[PDB]
């Protein structure tokens, strides 16, 4: 048993939700919260920039150090970072970006560093301005992730179209 409310079942593990990643993480406070990064961590925008901007920025500042450390992550990649207020822990992963040509294909290994966490709050991954299907980004993530993941959809209208197409 744990304190995520509202979600509907799609299987065993995926559970859907509309609602603000943001005000869902500071509700429930999770052990990971799951950031739609990009391999630099610059967190501008879509699901990234409004994290970062819950945590006054200290997202950032953190995720800098680690760039200059460490180099940037690879496309389909991860990295845990601090949850700061939201989150014990944040899974920052790296989906591709249909706006910058990536291959589509690296979405399956982006849902993979998923399962390396019992439980997840996350966005649909290349969702947004990844410009990905995010019907095909539930089906994969239903198809590729086997633990516990609550999934928060900002947009309302998507939402629908997500549940009633859902096979
Ligand atoms: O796939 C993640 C979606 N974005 C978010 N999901 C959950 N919580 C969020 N908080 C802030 C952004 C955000 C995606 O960007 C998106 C945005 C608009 C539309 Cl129409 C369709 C898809």
């Amino acid at each position: 048993v744990n304190s995520f409310s509202g979600y509907l079942k799609l299987t065993d593990n995926v559970y859907i939700k509309n609602a603000d990643i943001v005000e869902e993480a500071k509700k429930v406070k999770p052990t990971v919260v799951v950031n739609a990064a990009n391999v630099y961590l610059k967190h501008g925008g879509g699901v990234a920039g409004a994290l970062n901007k819950a945590t006054n920025n200290a997202m950032q500042v953190e995720s800098d150090d680690y760039i200059a450390t460490n180099g940037p992550l690879k496309v389909g990649g991860s990295c845990v970072l601090s949850g700061h207020n939201l989150a014990k822990h944040c899974l920052h992963v790296v989906g591709p970006n249909v706006n910058k040509g990536e291959d589509i294909q690296l979405l399956k290994s982006a849902y993979e560093n998923f399962n390396q966490h019992e439980v997840l709050l996350a966005p649909l991954l290349s969702a947004g301005i990844f410009g990905a299907d995010p019907i095909h980004s539930l089906r994969v993530c239903v198809d590729t992730v086997r633990t516990n993941v609550y999934l928060a959809v900002f947009d309302k209208n998507l939402y629908d179209k997500l549940v009633s197409s859902f096979l």
